[PDB]
């Protein structure tokens, strides 16, 4: 009966309407980490209390069905007749490029994703796939990283199964290559996995606010090639970042500024 506390409360805290579309495990993580610091009663009061703060912040104002409405319009609007490769696949950018206009997330890199790719790939060299963690809308990225040389799987996850739904069925509307795959996951609570090259764009402060000193404890048990890691130029929270690396066996391989934002590329080696 000590594990059922647990699964009790984070059964409660699906079955209820508010963090009903959260994928599941990050649910249990919360639960389980402050099961170990907190009174069995009234641990649903204060799991409900770090998921209106760490996590309602993406899961408040993404609206499946709403995000997949303007995605879908913005394809139908710009029409698709027979072209050339060459300006298809400049096409192809134009309307990702709205796409990407859509939410906050990606709505600053879009200045750079022209070349950011390709600039990422001079220091890791064209990776065999790519994971891309807490994606957000950022797999309508593929036109830029594909002619860039990664043809290979794009393996992108993020918390809200709503939002990936839209991604999923908007991905099969512009004909994207099988090799853009999304799913639902949270690199936080999932198990450690294996990847070329991990992209964790706009995502470690965010870890760091939902769990203290996770996302280096992520970046030390996932094995990668290589990882890119964004933080925004607000001008503060980037130099906490290569602080914490100083004490980690981590190298920081190139640190790339392209539009508003700093991307580290980090490795083992």
């Amino acid at each position: 009966t000590n594990d059922n506390y647990i699964e009790e409360v984070t059964a409660k805290v699906l079955t209820s309407g508010k963090y009903s579309t959260l994928y599941p495990p990050t649910v249990r993580r919360v639960t389980e980490r402050l099961f170990d610091r907190y009174p069995p009663k009234q641990l649903e009061k204060e799991v409900r209390k770090k998921l209106h703060q760490a996590y309602g912040a993406y899961i408040g104002g993404i609206d499946g069905k709403r995000l997949e409405k303007k995605i879908e319009k913005i394809i139908h609007e710009i029409p698709n007749p027979t072209t050339d490769e060459a300006t298809r696949t400049e096409w192809e950018k134009e309307i990702c490029l709205k796409i990407l206009n859509l939410h906050t997330s990606t709505n600053e890199r879009t200045v750079a994703y022209d070349e950011l790719y390709q600039k990422i790939f001079e220091v890791t060299g064209v990776p065999t796939s790519i994971t891309d963690a807490g994606c957000a809308l950022n797999p309508f990225s593929f036109p830029f990283f594909t002619e860039a040389g990664m043809l290979g799987q794009y393996i992108g996850f993020d918390l809200d199964k709503g939002m990936i739904e839209a991604i999923e069925h908007s991905l099969r509307t512009l004909n994207a290559p099988e090799g853009i795959v999304v799913k639902q996951g949270d690199i936080l609570s999932d198990p450690s996995g294996e990847s070329d090259l991990l992209l964790m764009f706009k995502l470690y402060t965010l870890l760091d606010r939902q769990e203290e000193a996770s996302g280096l404890k992520i970046l030390q048990e996932w094995k990668y090639k290589n990882a890119v890691i964004s933080f925004p130029i607000k001008t503060n929270y980037t130099v906490k970042f290569e602080n914490d690396l100083v004490g980690s066996d981590l190298r920081i391989m190139q640190k790339l500024k392209l539009g508003n934002e700093m991307y580290f590329i980090v490795s083992r080696l």
